């Protein structure tokens, strides 16, 4: 069976258990059992699934190279998507919160689910929790009885949190961090001090790489029971450096990539986040264009968000991101290297994920 | 050492681990811990405590019938403060996002977390998410060797998703369910079919019920190696009852209760809540007494408001409340003499419990 087909199918049966548990549990009646699956499907589905498939293809990889019986193969597969659907679960708690926090109209083409016309911001930050608290259903139903319940989580636990930690190291990032008071309305920087490599990358690795890298990959190796293959410390620093690539990417792709092929018009520009571009623009600008870019910056203005737009076009920053991105492939590729030497397999598919981010 | 001074040490105790944690292992940096540790002591500090209150008061009572160290005892009471905590800081979660989703202004007399200058919705979003994130790494740094940690992870994991249930009930309360569309915004009723006695107490079972009563109850017994004194069935049927009976006397304060003394402006007439008021009223009323109900609910129009306030006053619905009362009292009685049998201590437990519901 191929592994995509499987994914899916297990996605059916994962609804099926959650939905029918309602009403044989939680006394729930056909029409919000009804609105909770349309609710599942909408923020659940439409993605590509990397987050969920890593969990797959790495756990093919070992069964490639371990003996078991059939049975235990197919027992390894389905854990291996009831996991990757607990992530895109997991991801899609966050995409309908932060959607809400953050004013988002659309995302993938498509309405951000609080602005469908029957679900309201009161129900969709509830709608949010339901789904992160379905990924613990899962979890207890169907690994109640595996080795790896308690490591999976415990991972799982930190990850999540880190996302959380994440979510407000972005949404702080154009506070002066002195500053931060609930007492008192915040001001965006005017000094832009903390528009830093290091705090960008701050940033990044909690908001994003934790749940989109290092848990797909260290969730195949737990459902393989296979932790003993990898050195933990590398697949950590493989994950961090694969992760902030990709923010990069998508960093560059909001200023950059017209709306229609994006799936939503970017604001980061006006809303002053600390992206790549302004972070890397501010590392190689003149006194006379960190003015220019101080005037113009987190503004609505489509005029002075123009003006940020030509200072960046002007700036060479394809000449920054194209050497930032020798320098990771250069350390992924010695990464890579020092996974080798433990396990192909895993360095293999850690060598997949890469180039499904790095070709995108 | 009294069991208030004992719990409120270990709030300091578990609030400079979370922070400590932060910096040494999330790179967090002075200001944003500050940030949290003010959020903590708002959304968590204020209330009288009752939920971890009774996790260690159930464990205070098995330690006075129970062999054991003076080492032991310690480590149970700290077990059972943590567990509280876990509690309350579960219900403040809830108290942060409820407050976003409803539009609240006060509660406990002072602004919603959400309304504080230097917060925000987007932020508060997000530190609800982070303040139920802290129950789980709570559970994992104090309980990682304990025998009851997955009895209590898994406890805990059931009574959040249902309270999350609950709140969806709770919200969708005034729709048709046959209604109920994503796709389509939400009209009111006009029949009231669903304000029933069964209807209402599916809400206030999921919403409150679990979280209030059950899981401090239940909490008690897992860190006090203790589910054996009781019968399960019993702990259920005894909080669900408890759990009612809770609500609706909130459901009485919230029309009848001045707002100084209340803490808020009283809202669940012009929300349209299926309350005891309204769902008591329409089992007594005559068809006039309907039309004139259906005509003025759920109206900001302060006339309308005074229109309801006028039909339930004139209801006698105190002679219903008192009724309701009487039979409450009447079932709790038998049920904690069922409980009796295995565990005087643990009926006792719930008969303070009791005690503190029925006297506020
Ligand atoms: C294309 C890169 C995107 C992926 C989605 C990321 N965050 C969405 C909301 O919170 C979770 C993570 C932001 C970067
Ligand atoms: C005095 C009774 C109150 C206690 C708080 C209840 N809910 C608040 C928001 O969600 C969690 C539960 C509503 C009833
Ligand atoms: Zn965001
Ligand atoms: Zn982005
Ligand atoms: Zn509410
Ligand atoms: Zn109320």
């Amino acid at each position: 069976m191929a592994s995509m087909e499987r994914f899916l199918s297990v996605y059916d049966e994962v609804q099926a258990f959650l939905l029918d548990q309602l009403q044989s549990k939680y006394e729930i009646d056909p029409n919000r059992a009804r609105y909770l699956r349309i609710m599942m499907d909408t923020t659940c589905l439409g993605g590509k699934y990397f987050r969920g498939m890593t969990v797959v293809n790495v756990a093919e990889g070992f069964l490639a190279v371990t003996q078991h019986d059939e049975a235990t193969k197919e027992r390894i597969l389905h854990d291996a998507c009831v996991g990757g659907w607990m992530i895109e679960f997991l991801q899609a708690h966050y995409l309908v919160e932060d959607d809400i926090m953050d004013g988002s109209v659309m995302r993938r083409g498509k309405p951000c689910w609080y602005r469908f016309p029957g679900v309201t911001t009161q129900c969709a930050i509830n709608d949010g929790i339901i789904l992160k608290s379905w990924t613990q259903i899962m979890a207890w139903h169907y690994f109640a009885d595996r080795p790896f319940l308690k490591d999976l989580l415990c991972l799982f636990q930190k990850v999540d949190y880190a996302t959380a930690v994440g979510q407000m190291y972005d949404v702080t990032s154009m506070c002066d961090s002195n500053k931060l008071d609930p007492e008192v309305a915040q001001p965006m920087t005017t000094d832009f001090a903390e528009f830093t490599p290091a705090i960008y990358k701050r940033i990044v690795k909690y908001k994003t790489t934790f749940y989109t890298y290092l848990l797909p990959l260290v969730m195949g190796l737990l459902v393989s029971e296979a932790a003993a293959s990898v050195e933990m410390n590398l697949v950590e620093r493989v994950a961090h450096l694969i992760g902030e690539y990709f923010q990069v990417q998508d960093d560059v792709m909001d200023c950059f990539t017209p709306p229609e092929q994006l799936g939503k018009v970017g604001t980061d520009i006006e809303d002053a986040k600390c992206s790549w571009l302004a972070v890397t623009f501010l590392g190689k600008a003149n006194a006379a264009q960190v003015a220019e870019f101080k005037a113009n910056y987190g503004e609505k203005d489509p005029a002075k968000v123009a003006v940020v737009k030509r200072l960046y076009s002007k700036a060479n920053l394809q000449a920054d991101f194209a050497a930032y991105e020798a320098e990771v492939v250069r350390e992924v590729e010695s990464l890579i290297e020092q996974l080798k030497v433990k396990s192909p397999t895993f360095a293999e598919s850690v060598a997949v994920v890469w180039e499904k981010t790095h070709k995108r």
